[PDB]
């Protein structure tokens, strides 16, 4: 399943209530998107320092490339991502497909 | 379960074949360290031009916050973590517990 990441950091003045209907309002792009099938997602609460000020990590779970691929080219998807992307000040995106060390 | 995730860039000059020994070499401290359960890793192949450089992400599941707390504890892992980090230009680390919007 192609997983789709997204990293970033909300913008100054960006409540936490802000951040809640946001985070709902990304996670409901699951039943408006047919390819997008789930959502996941999460404060970072590591302790390394490592994070490069980045707060929060987004995961969806596309089946195919072509999947994420169509999720892009989604007019729903075109128009959330203004509403989302107003409110960060850094997005940071990785789509793999999770590999693993085995026969 | 704690999700520990490193994304980074692998330095000039790292060849293929190192990256390949270099991801089993991270994966193998699941059989190093007890705390540290399950391994994924992936390249990335996203589309929108927002991979801020990175290349790869690699994805360690534990079972508890305290779990990734004494991996990084882990004489294996302090070695190790030399080898690895040596061969990044950069690395990015987010460590978040996947929270769902569910009842
Ligand atoms: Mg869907
Ligand atoms: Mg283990």
């Amino acid at each position: 399943p192609v997983k789709h990441v997204l990293l970033a950091s909300f913008k100054d003045g960006v409540s936490p209530e802000k951040i809640e209907e946001l985070i709902k309002g990304y996670a409901n792009l699951v039943n408006l998107i047919e390819p997008m099938k789930a959502f996941h997602w999460g404060k970072d609460v590591s302790i390394e320092n490592l994070h490069q000020g980045y707060t929060h990590i987004f995961e969806s779970t596309f089946e195919s490339k072509e999947a994420v691929a169509e999720y892009i080219a989604h007019p729903a998807h075109v128009e959330f991502a203004t509403i989302f992307l107003g409110s960060l000040d850094k997005v940071l995106v990785i789509d793999y497909k999770p590999t693993s060390v085995s026969l």
